[PDB]
């Protein structure tokens, strides 16, 4: 899907994790985030439309989602062993990676 | 940033507000809107390129962003109080200011 | 193409028209606008996903692209007969149809 759609998937499930009840809600929301972050790697963001497709900015953009997907996965590990509160805290820390990419390319 | 990017920022965050679930998002989206409104005030829109830079039309254009910035601020205050629906109602009334300027200078 | 992609096409080519220097560039810009308008007619905009597929709002949306396509046609005519200044002038009144649909459905 489109880049804005994948971002809405990231944003909406991050809030689900904030409010979540049990590990299953967290784990399901985190798996949807990981799919969206990988799908986002296929996109060219408007601010980099004019750059060459393998420019250092475009590489920085794409690897930002590898970084995000791995941090998502670390939080999902906490949830799958049942450390729901720690999973939620790890998910809140994802905002730093979100915000780092945004201040460059959003 | 260019007028066009500022307008994308305004439209994109308005849509984020319309779908938002908590006050924190609405607040952060409104703050990005206020930045882009003030930055857009520096631009000369294509329709007014051949008029004096201090023409009544250019003053009207620039004051429209003061108005938009203050209206955004009113909605931000509702979001800061946690009143999600009220801040969403106020953000939706922003369209009247968006529309009014477009009718003249789009 | 999805709705937003066709909108970017409409917007980019209207800007090309505003600053064109030959009737062949205009002619080319208008027909990519026509294709994007007709392709956009196939979409359901997010704010009307809640209405029936042939609701009065969905009809109003689709027929808006017919009115767009016919105004684009009038512009392409003026351009094909060398009036160029009148073509750009016709492309400028396109904007009222852009604005009208956005005010209801964006
Ligand atoms: C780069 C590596 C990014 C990472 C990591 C995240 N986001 Fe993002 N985001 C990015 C861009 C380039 C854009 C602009 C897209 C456009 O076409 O305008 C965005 C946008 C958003 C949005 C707005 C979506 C919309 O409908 O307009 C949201 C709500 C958003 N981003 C949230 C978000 C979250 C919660 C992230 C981490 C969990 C995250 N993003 C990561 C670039 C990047
Ligand atoms: C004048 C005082 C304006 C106000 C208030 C708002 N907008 Fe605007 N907009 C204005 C102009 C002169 C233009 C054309 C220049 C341009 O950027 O193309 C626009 C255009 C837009 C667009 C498309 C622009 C693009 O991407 O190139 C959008 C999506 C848009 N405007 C949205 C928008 C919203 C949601 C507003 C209120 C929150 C708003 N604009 C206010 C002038 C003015
Ligand atoms: C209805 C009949 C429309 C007409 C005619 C035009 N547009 Fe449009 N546009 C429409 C909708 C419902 C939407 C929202 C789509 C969404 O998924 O949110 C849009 C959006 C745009 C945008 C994108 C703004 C953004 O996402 O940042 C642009 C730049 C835009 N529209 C421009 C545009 C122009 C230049 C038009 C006339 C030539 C025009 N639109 C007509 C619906 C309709
Ligand atoms: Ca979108
Ligand atoms: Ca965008
Ligand atoms: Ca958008
Ligand atoms: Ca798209
Ligand atoms: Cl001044
Ligand atoms: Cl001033
Ligand atoms: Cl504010
Ligand atoms: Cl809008
Ligand atoms: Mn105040």
């Amino acid at each position: 899907a489109d880049l804005e759609d994948n971002m809405e998937t990231l944003n909406d499930n991050l809030k689900v994790i904030e409010k979540a009840d049990n590990a299953a809600q967290v784990k399901d929301a985190l798996k949807k985030m990981r799919k969206a972050a990988l799908d986002a790697k296929k996109a060219t963001p408007p601010k980099l439309e004019d750059k060459s497709p393998a420019s250092p900015e475009m590489i920085d953009f794409r690897v930002g989602f590898d970084e995000l997907a791995w941090e998502i996965h670390d939080a999902a590990h906490l949830a799958k062993e049942g450390k729901v509160k720690e999973a939620q805290a790890a998910a809140e820390q994802l905002k730093t990676t979100c915000n780092a990419c945004h201040q460059k390319y959003r």
